[PDB]
């Protein structure tokens, strides 16, 4: 491990947490990242980390999950941090404030966070203009193996969920390499019920029709992001719909509304989605199930509790083509990205894999 990794983990990040509430810290992180005020990414991506999936080259398989850069303010800084791809959002059609504060809670003893942001968003128009300002810069980044995802949400007061997602496809689809239909936020009432079979098919048909209506060069992949709290029936229904409609991929998983036995944090009973270490294995197991139900034919982006190369490789071996992290960055700071990549490269070599591609779904072939 580097000196930076230890300095961030043992001194800088604990000091920031002592000085700032979690939402203030989040806001400062976005500001610093937006300005490129980052420690040196002391890691060069090797060819063994390259993945080709979703119609794109990814220089490395480690992305920033949705919810860090909600409004597309820090995209270039996130690539500078060493992420192989960036997902912004969730973005709602109209601007909205989200839930009242406080709405983000640290669980230090669990290496977890609980959030109930409630889709605070600058809205599609603001985000569209922000992405248009750097659109050719992004085109060059994507061509150089650094794609951009856009995660779409719905407004609190909307009468027609499918129309909210459709508006997102029309507005931000032309600016994205992939879109995410986030039907798994625990913090918008009735949103997770869009994961049921009848509603999901109707919703996703409309989304895919809208996407197919974009000009070929501006046509993104469409992924569905799912909760970790689904029944077996829900998961078997989602897999069925994904295959029937030709959805391009799955993001597995969002935060959990469960509170696993063993949580120690004083704030464990706060309402919201739980992220970080306690979500890790529930998530890995969800990837495993979704990979099996889709016969390994549907790319999965694996997310939930990744904070080491081992965590990344477990999700890859379970079926993920790519991984994302968020909560790990909030505890360990920017050096965690290089750490995960360096550890993943070493473990791939140790386990006899030529690269990331060879490891995808390897547990299912044992
Ligand atoms: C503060 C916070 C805000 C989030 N906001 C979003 C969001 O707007 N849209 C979304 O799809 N996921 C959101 N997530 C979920 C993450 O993208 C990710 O699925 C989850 O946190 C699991 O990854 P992790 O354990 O590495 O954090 C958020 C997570 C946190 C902790
Ligand atoms: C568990 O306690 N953790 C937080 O309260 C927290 C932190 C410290 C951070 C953070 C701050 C700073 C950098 C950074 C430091 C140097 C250069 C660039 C950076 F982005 C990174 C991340 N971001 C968050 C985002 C969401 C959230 F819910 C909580 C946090
Ligand atoms: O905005 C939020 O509250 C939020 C959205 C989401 O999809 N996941 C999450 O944990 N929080």
């Amino acid at each position: 491990a580097t000196g930076d990794e230890r300095f961030y983990a043992e001194h800088l990040m604990p000091t920031l947490q002592g000085l700032l509430d979690p939402e203030s810290a989040h806001r400062l992180a976005v500001r610093f990242t937006s300005l490129g005020l980052l420690p040196r990414a002391r890691f060069q991506d090797s060819d063994m980390l390259e993945v080709r999936v979703l119609g794109h080259k990814f220089r490395n398989p480690v992305g920033i999950a949705a919810g860090f850069d909600k409004h597309g303010e820090a995209v270039d800084g996130l690539y500078k941090m060493g992420f192989g791809f960036v997902e912004i959002g969730s973005v709602t059609p109209k601007p909205q404030e989200g839930n009242p504060r406080p709405r983000v809670f640290r669980l230090p003893e669990d290496q977890a966070v609980i959030n109930r942001y409630g889709f605070n968003s600058h809205g599609l128009s603001v985000v569209e203009h922000r992405l248009r300002a750097r659109q050719q810069k992004q085109a060059k980044l994507t061509e150089d193996g650094l794609p951009l995802g856009v995660n779409l949400g719905k407004n609190k007061t909307s009468v027609d969920a499918a129309e909210d997602y459709a508006e997102g496809v029309r507005v931000l689809g032309p600016l994205a390499d992939y879109l995410v239909v986030n039907v798994s936020s625990p913090n918008t009432a009735g949103l997770r019920s869009l994961q049921g079979k009848a509603e999901l098919r109707r919703l996703l048909t409309k989304v895919l029709q809208e996407r197919d209506g974009l000009r070929r060069v501006h046509r993104p992949a469409v992924l569905v992001k799912i909760a970790p709290d689904l029944t077996s029936q829900d998961k078997e229904d989602i897999a069925s719909v994904v295959k029937e409609l030709g959805i391009d991929g799955l993001i597995v998983t969002n935060t959990t509304v469960s509170r696993p036995a063993g949580l120690q944090g004083a704030l464990r009973s706060e309402t919201g989605g739980l992220s970080g270490k306690p979500l890790r294995d529930l998530s890995t197991q969800t990837i495993r199930e979704m990979y099996a139900l889709t016969q390994g034919r549907v790319p999965i982006i694996g997310v939930g509790g990744v904070s080491s190369g081992q965590d990344a490789l477990e999700k890859i071996r379970a079926g993920a083509s790519l991984v994302q992290l968020y909560t790990a960055l909030t505890f360990w700071g920017p050096p965690v990205v290089g750490k995960v990549k360096r550890e993943l490269e070493a473990l791939l070599k140790e386990q006899g894999f030529g690269g990331v591609t060879d490891a995808i779904g390897a547990d299912h072939r044992r």
